């Protein structure tokens, strides 16, 4: 079966708990350490569990 990854490209580390996904880039996501350091705050993202 296939297997959806999410990796942070801010860090390129696995995204564990809270996704912060861009809602304008596509294939856009950030881990909540990368997200706590302001990265990519020009454009909405949504934060999913
Ligand atoms: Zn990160
Ligand atoms: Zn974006």
């Amino acid at each position: 079966f296939e297997e959806e990854d999410v990796i942070c490209d801010g860090c390129n580390g696995p995204v564990v708990g809270t996704r912060y996904k861009c809602s304008v880039c596509p294939d856009y996501d950030l881990c909540s350490v990368c997200e706590g350091k302001g990265l990519h705050r020009g454009h909405t993202k949504l934060a999913f569990p």
